[PDB]
């Protein structure tokens, strides 16, 4: 792998949507937060080994969806990520579908089960960068952890960001805009006053936002983005080496999972590198 300043859409290769031979393990789990009992899978990386330590990416799916779609026939995406890493363009993570559905839950107020019920249960059971799942080893490995989603999970992504960048380094909204706000403008300032209080600097956060020009999600994310590079906060620019805002938005692609999973294919390759702890020349 190596960054590009502005990386273009490229679908996984069609071979990339059968399964792989060297398969990461998908398990189900069941634990019960502060919206009841309630499900995620965890994908694990082919050779998972609980004596290292992976990246963790938290990816959300969209409205009428559930835990399941990501990885079942209508996405596919064990499969992609299967690909990738054993091709070598994705170094091995887990990578972690949980849902915003049951109780009180909702796609905006997600990240407060996310905060107290989701990371202590995955991170206390597989092997991530979190030393323990206190607030403290939690916040002290957050350049290990990413959150993404599509469409409502793409809103997710925006409330997690606002509310969790003590806890998240690298987000990634796919075809979701951030509802908080009367204009472009106090979506961008919302963002920026989180990033204000978290005291973080520019090299500790990054933002890989990513839509179709044919989805409707593409006419509220433009705007929101226009004003976003505007910010001091975000450097404009793919190469993560040097900034940390990007909008990849892939000519022709609709509302459709089929194009999302390849915008993963994309971006995820994009994350953890900043303050890794392997020497890699990217």
């Amino acid at each position: 792998f190596k960054y590009e300043s502005a990386v273009q859409y490229r679908p996984a290769p069609d071979s990339y949507l059968n399964p792989c031979p060297q398969a990461g393990r998908i398990v189900k789990e069941t634990y019960t937060g502060i919206n009841g009992t309630k499900s995620l899978n965890v994908y694990l990386p082919y050779g998972y080994d609980p004596n290292k330590k992976y990246n963790i990416f938290y990816l959300m799916h969209g409205g009428g969806e559930n835990e399941n779609t990501i990885f079942s026939n209508d996405v596919k995406l064990q499969n992609i990520l299967d690909h990738a890493i054993m091709n070598g363009e994705l170094e091995p993570l887990i990578v972690v579908t949980p849902t915003f559905n049951g109780g009180n839950c909702t796609a905006q107020n997600f990240y407060q089960e996310f905060r107290q019920n989701v990371i202590p249960f995955v991170e206390s059971k597989y092997s991530t960068y979190a030393e323990s799942t206190t607030p403290q080893g939690i916040a002290a490995s957050r350049m290990h952890r990413g959150f993404g989603g599509f469409s409502m999970g793409g809103l997710t992504t925006w409330y997690v960001m606002v509310n969790c960048l003590d806890y998240v380094a690298y987000f990634m909204p796919l075809s979701g805009d951030y509802w908080y706000g009367n204009s472009p403008q106090d979506k961008a300032n919302s963002i920026a006053e989180a990033i204000n209080r978290s005291g973080l600097s520019k090299r500790e956060y990054f933002v890989f936002a990513a839509t179709g020009s044919e989805d409707i999600a593409y006419a509220n994310m433009n705007p929101q983005i226009e004003a976003m590079k505007a910010l001091p906060h975000f450097d404009y620019t793919s190469d993560f080496s040097k900034g940390n805002f990007y909008f990849l938005v892939a000519p022709g692609a609709t509302h459709w999972w089929g194009y999302v999973r390849h915008y993963i294919y994309d971006a995820l390759p994009y994350f953890f590198h900043e303050l890794e702890h392997h020497h890699h020349h990217h």
